[PDB]
């Protein structure tokens, strides 16, 4: 359509759509309770991402925010996505290591603060304060990874699986704050169609790529 | 008042109001833990519905959406209702059969997608895409019922009670997509005051009627 | 800045900020699972309050609502705060007494109704109905305290700790409906900068003061 980034919003829609169906079909048969939990959490992520990617493609998940003497197109639907999918992804990691709820509660709530403050920053009409919310949001992210590393006798199937997904999680997640900072939301460096491509490549890897590495392992069974 | 559908918004308010009070009083005494769970979930549903029905009566839960060359009155407060009351209703059914959390997590999250995509459809300004969100929302509904039927050795008190409420649940819930499709939200076939009556009759049966059949049985005790 | 209440929004920001850091540092070391739960819930409260207090200071968590022939400044960010922090505070009390989930589910859901109806009232454009939502919201509050008192063999460390926090909870919480009624949201009696001071003093006591009395006791360990 009229927006150059349309193609990446369409490709993301498409890829999130087929990953859900792939994980749906694969969960066909599963009766192991715990396996039943990873399949639930992991199928719902691109399911949710699917709808939010489609709401961006179709124009609904977009809004104008004025600042720097311009009217900026901001896709708020990403934060409706992450708000639910990022604790679900952290949920996947925690269950995996059998995290006590005290740690789960800090992960989920720090996660909500990260996204919520991510969202406020995205919609704030005063240019410099946008970067204050980013920083707060980055401290929550930097908190989660900390617990991801020093916040946790596991079976060696869960460990390796865990180490794999923890590194894939730090590398992709830590790229989101960078992308936002240089993109349309912040400094206006990287064009909106390139950032939409970066977020698409990260989203698909963080959800479907993350999902294929997880459900492909016996780490999920009890 | 000025809106013809006012009378059904007032009758729903009223009926949701007295069902909460009826279930509140009835839970007076209950000390059985599990009974304590069905009473919690089941009292909260028309409690929440009460407030959302009243916000519609008083005008707050309503907004204009433009499309088809008209300004359409859309009651968004229904989705604030369902978003919380429909997982609670599915929660009632699951606990009842002692569903593993893997199934509960898929039910609740598929439910959120159904309502959330229901909501996006309701507020989308491009007429044909309204029907795309409906369809997605109907696939999630059709998913839940599937699990409602083929997604689950229970005591025979829970089974019969369960079968009763599962059929009452498929019959009423499956009517909501029909009503939306022919009503103000979609094709503009059935007038807004008639749809408001249909949703009122379904809501009251799905919550209070569903609640009286459930808490009236010993299926709820352990 | 230009708003006289700025100073109290800045002082609250500041105090919520240092209480989080204080509780964060203190949770450093903790490995007792249950202790890990009170520290999670209790650190997140002024953490969340911090962000919401800052969004009010910076102007984002504020909006104009017209009524009584005036344009009223309403800080909606308080309800984004409470919506998450008040069930967390009730969560702290319940875990403490080892509440069955039936009671927890009624507490959290009655709490959501209190805040949600608090919020609707705050944004309602018809002056008298504002007071209807308050009343409904006060019935939910009056419900929670009821369960706080007659809705529950505990260790005597939890009891005393519990009694302490239950009284501090009834006294501060019951003051919020009073403040709203006489402030900018309702009758327009107490000026906005004084109410912002009252809510600040209550918020800080209800969260950080409440937090220091709680985590300072061995009531939290198993
Ligand atoms: C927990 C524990 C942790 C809590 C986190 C603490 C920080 C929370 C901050 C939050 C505050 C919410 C921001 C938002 C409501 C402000 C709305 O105003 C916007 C900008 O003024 C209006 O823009 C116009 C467009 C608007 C776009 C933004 C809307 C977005 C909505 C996404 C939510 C989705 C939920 C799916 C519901 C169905
Ligand atoms: C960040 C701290 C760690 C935490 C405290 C949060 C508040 C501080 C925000 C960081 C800085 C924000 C100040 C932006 C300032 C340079 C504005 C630039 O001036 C231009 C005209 O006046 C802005 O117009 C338009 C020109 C623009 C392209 C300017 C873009 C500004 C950039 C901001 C980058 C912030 C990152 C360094 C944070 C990495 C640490
Ligand atoms: C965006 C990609 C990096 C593109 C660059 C490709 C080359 C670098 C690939 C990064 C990968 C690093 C992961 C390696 C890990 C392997 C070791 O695992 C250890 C097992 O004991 C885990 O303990 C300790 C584990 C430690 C691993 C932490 C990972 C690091 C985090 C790097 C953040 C990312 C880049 C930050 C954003 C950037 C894209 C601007
Ligand atoms: C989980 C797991 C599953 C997640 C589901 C995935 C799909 C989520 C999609 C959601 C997106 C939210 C839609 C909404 C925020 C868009 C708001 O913009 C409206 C239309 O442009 C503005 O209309 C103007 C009026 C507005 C009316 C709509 C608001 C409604 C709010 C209802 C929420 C209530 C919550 C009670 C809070 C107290
Ligand atoms: C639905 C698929 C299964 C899933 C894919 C989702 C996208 C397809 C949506 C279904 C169709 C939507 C197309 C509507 C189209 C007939 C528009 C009608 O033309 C009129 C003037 O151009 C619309 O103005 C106003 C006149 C109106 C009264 C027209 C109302 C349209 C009706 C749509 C009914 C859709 C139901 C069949 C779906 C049941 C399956
Ligand atoms: C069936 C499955 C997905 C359906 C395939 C899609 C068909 C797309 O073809 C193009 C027709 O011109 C849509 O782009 C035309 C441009 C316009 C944008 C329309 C794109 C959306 C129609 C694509 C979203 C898929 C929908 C999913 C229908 C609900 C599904 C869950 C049953
Ligand atoms: C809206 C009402 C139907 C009004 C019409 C009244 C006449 C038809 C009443 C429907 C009722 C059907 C329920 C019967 C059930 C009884 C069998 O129970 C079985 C026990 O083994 C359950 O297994 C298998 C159970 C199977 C039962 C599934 C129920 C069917 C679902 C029908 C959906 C509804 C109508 C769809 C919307 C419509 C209103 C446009
Ligand atoms: C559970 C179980 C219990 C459920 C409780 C039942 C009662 C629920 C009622 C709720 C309804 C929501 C009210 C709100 C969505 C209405 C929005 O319209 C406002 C006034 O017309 C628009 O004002 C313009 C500004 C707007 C300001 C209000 C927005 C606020 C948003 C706070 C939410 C935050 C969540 C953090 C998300 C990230
Ligand atoms: C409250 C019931 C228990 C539950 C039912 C809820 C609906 C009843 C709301 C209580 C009352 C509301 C009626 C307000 C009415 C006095 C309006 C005052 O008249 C003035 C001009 O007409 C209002 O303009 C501006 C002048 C203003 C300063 C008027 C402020 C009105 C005050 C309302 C105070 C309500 C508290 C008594 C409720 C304590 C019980
Ligand atoms: C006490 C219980 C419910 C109270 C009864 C109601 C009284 C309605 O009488 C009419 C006065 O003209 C209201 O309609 C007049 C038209 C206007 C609409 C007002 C309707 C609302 C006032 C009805 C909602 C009930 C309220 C609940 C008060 C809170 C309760 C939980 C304590
Ligand atoms: C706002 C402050 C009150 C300022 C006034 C300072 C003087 C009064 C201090 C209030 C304090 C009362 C708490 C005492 C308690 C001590 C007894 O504990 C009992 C142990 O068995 C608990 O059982 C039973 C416990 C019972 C205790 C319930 C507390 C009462 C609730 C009072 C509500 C508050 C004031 C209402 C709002 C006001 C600020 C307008
Ligand atoms: C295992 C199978 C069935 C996978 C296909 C399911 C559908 C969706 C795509 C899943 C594949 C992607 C791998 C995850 C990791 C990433 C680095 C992908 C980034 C996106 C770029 C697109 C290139 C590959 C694809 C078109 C599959
Ligand atoms: C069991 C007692 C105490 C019930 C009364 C509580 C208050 C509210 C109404 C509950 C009754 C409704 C039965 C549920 C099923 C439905 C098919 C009702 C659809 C609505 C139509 C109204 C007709 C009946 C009523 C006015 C009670
Ligand atoms: C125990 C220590 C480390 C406390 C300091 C942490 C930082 C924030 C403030 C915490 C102290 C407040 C006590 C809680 C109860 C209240 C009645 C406070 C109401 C607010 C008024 C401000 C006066 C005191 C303070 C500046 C500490
Ligand atoms: C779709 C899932 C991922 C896993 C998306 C994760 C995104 C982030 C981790 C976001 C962090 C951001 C920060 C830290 C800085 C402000 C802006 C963001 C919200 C993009
Ligand atoms: C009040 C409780 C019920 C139990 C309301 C349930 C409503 C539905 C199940 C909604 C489904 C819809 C679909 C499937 C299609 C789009 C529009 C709806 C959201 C009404
Ligand atoms: C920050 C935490 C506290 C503990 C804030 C609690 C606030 C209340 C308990 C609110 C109740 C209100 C009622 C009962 C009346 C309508 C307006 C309020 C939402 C302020």
């Amino acid at each position: 359509t009229g927006r150059p980034e349309w193609i990446w919003l369409a490709l993301g829609t498409a890829l999130m759509g087929l990953g859900t169906l792939y994980f749906l079909v694969k969960g066909m048969g599963v009766s192991d309770p715990d396996a039943k939990k990873f399949y639930a959490i992991t199928t719902l992520v691109p399911a949710i991402a699917f709808t939010m990617y489609l709401s961006m493609l179709l124009g609904y998940g977009l809004t104008m925010v004025p600042f720097g003497g311009e009217q900026n197109p901001i896709y708020w639907a990403r934060y409706a996505d992450w708000l639910f999918t990022t604790p679900l992804l952290l949920l996947d990691l925690a269950l995996l290591v059998d995290a006590d709820q005290g740690t789960i509660l800090a992960l989920v709530g720090a996660d909500g603060i990260m996204i919520g403050t991510g969202l406020v920053g995205a919609l704030t009409k005063v240019y410099s304060y946008r970067f204050v919310w980013w920083a707060i949001s980055t401290a929550a992210m930097l908190y989660i990874l900390y617990v991801l590393f020093f916040g946790f006798s596991m079976r060696p199937e869960v460990a390796s699986t865990f180490k794999v997904l923890r590194n894939v999680t730090v590398v992709l997640w830590s790229a989101y704050p960078v992308v936002w900072l240089i993109g349309s939301e912040g400094a206006g460096i990287v064009p909106l169609n390139i950032e939409t491509l970066l977020f698409m490549v990260l989203d698909v890897s963080a959800k479907v790529g993350f999902g294929l590495i997880l459900l492909r392992s016996r780490a999920i069974f009890g």
